[PDB]
């Protein structure tokens, strides 16, 4: 009754060309039996590196972020340059961009809804701080921030979403993230979109957990209903990715 | 005159069968006199330029870069460029000033970071409309440029590179002369005469970001202290041949 599996590796802004050569090596030797969609999303220019050397068949290719419009953006990639060289996912929204670059809800929606009408699929990234978590604010926000992507959306737009949930309350703050208090957003969220755009859309969405995921706690995550795959970091640069993957089953 | 520099900023733009096809044009085009020619694509077309473009006159820039590898999301670092073999930067371009958070100290801090990793460095600045309409043009590009300055030793300037954009002639329905263009190159090198030293200031290359195209490159290279052009949109046109033939 869960949809697809998706294990998402967000490698960051982190890799070199050997580096790269040898984990994909290490990503195509492992034999998948299950459905499961497998991400892998590199810096900008290690897409070709990428395109040339990975060739696991459950595994696509997501830019880690883009723009709409291609024009006089100097240092941005654009959307349609992305989907001219093959690239067909993209994350959008992610925490690092919201914090560090100043990426607004305007902002991300606008680019979620401006790649689905690009034919893209799109991992769109919310999450809390522990300010935020503090005041009592998880649904407060993690539910504005949902709202304002569903804003720019139609039903038929849902099926390219994914949305991934970062507890930023448990980043670089000494703060921990249980597996319970994970599938408690994950189900607030799936409400939110059952009540609110649709009960077949809430089924069918994938709800991605893109908090601290290691070989140890992954099936305990995915055993809960609402948990439909992970945004990996750390682990992603790792062969303990495979693990990861084999914990969606 | 230093070296002169012919700097494609191909922006946001391009695909792979007009990148391929611009690129071969380049490739046709001999260059017989000292001058570096540099395209500048987005980080997903580097690994295709890097590969296509053979001219030995070229070398190959990216537009923008941090500079630590690490949890950045969308980011290019500094340390992957030099890894794929990248060792060129533009910093600090007025749509980055303008539209992605880039203060002057941010430049500064980028440049400083990326003269420190061998990296050549195409340093931007420029002011508004707004600010050169109240007599402002000197104190913005010098308080631009200061803000590199104060992070850069005599040394790093060997590998720095000044870009002067006239922002006030962008999307504002006015346009520059190459006697306004030529009067800021002049101010710059003149600054840098009077704080950094007369000796980095002769061999400093000061490019004119402004509109270029085949009709004026001549004219405005004929100024004493242009020397060369930051190109946008005539960089992806088979005319950034007659562009860098003016630079002679
Ligand atoms: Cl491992």
């Amino acid at each position: 009754a869960k949809p697809q599996p998706i294990a998402a590796a967000a490698w960051k802004c982190n890799g070199t060309t050997a580096s790269i050569e040898k984990l994909v090596q290490v990503f195509n030797e492992h034999t998948i039996s299950h459905d499961v969609q497998c991400v892998v999303a590199p810096t900008f220019v290690h897409i070709p590196l990428v395109q040339a050397k990975l060739r696991n068949p459950k595994y696509v290719i997501s830019a880690q972020n883009a723009i709409a419009k291609s024009g006089a953006f100097t240092g941005e990639v654009s959307m349609p340059i992305l989907k001219d060289i093959g690239v067909h996912w993209v994350i959008l929204g992610h925490s690092e961009r919201r914090t560090y670059y100043g990426e607004t809800d305007e902002i991300v929606a606008q680019k979620v809804s401006e790649a689905c009408k690009q034919g893209f699929m799109v991992i769109a990234c919310i999450g809390e701080t522990l300010q935020q978590r503090e005041a009592n604010q998880t649904a407060k926000v993690v539910l504005s921030q949902t709202s304002a992507i569903a804003a720019k959306l139609t039903k038929d737009a849902w099926n390219q979403v994914v949305l991934a949930y970062e507890p930023v309350w448990a980043i670089g703050t000494g703060k921990v993230a249980t597996p319970e208090q994970a599938q408690e957003v994950h189900l607030l969220l799936r409400k939110w979109v059952s009540e609110n755009i649709g009960t077949d859309v809430a089924a069918k969405l994938r709800i991605l957990y893109g908090g601290s995921v290691n070989a140890a706690n992954a099936a305990t995550l995915y055993a809960k209903p609402d948990i439909n795959g992970f945004l990996v970091g750390g682990a992603s640069l790792k062969p303990e990715f495979r693990d990861i993957i084999d914990a969606t089953r």
